[PDB]
């Protein structure tokens, strides 16, 4: 395999084979896509600091 595990990607093969970058890396997350009672899926997941969007005060017709 020559391409990496990067996000949104399975990662069962390894749990540290998602990819690598110069900040942050990929943490490899399971869970149970309608599929608790048959199996899980790990994928590669980006962390977070609950911080999507506060900056909304004035209106904008344009798409951000």
């Amino acid at each position: 395999a020559k391409a990496c595990t990067p996000l949104l990607h399975d990662c069962s093969h390894d749990r540290h084979s998602c990819c690598r970058g110069d900040m942050f890396k990929y943490v490899c997350d399971c869970f149970y896509p309608e599929g608790e009672d048959k199996t899980e899926v790990c994928s590669c997941q980006q962390p977070k600091s609950h911080k999507i969007a506060e900056k909304i005060i004035d209106k904008a017709k344009t798409t951000l």
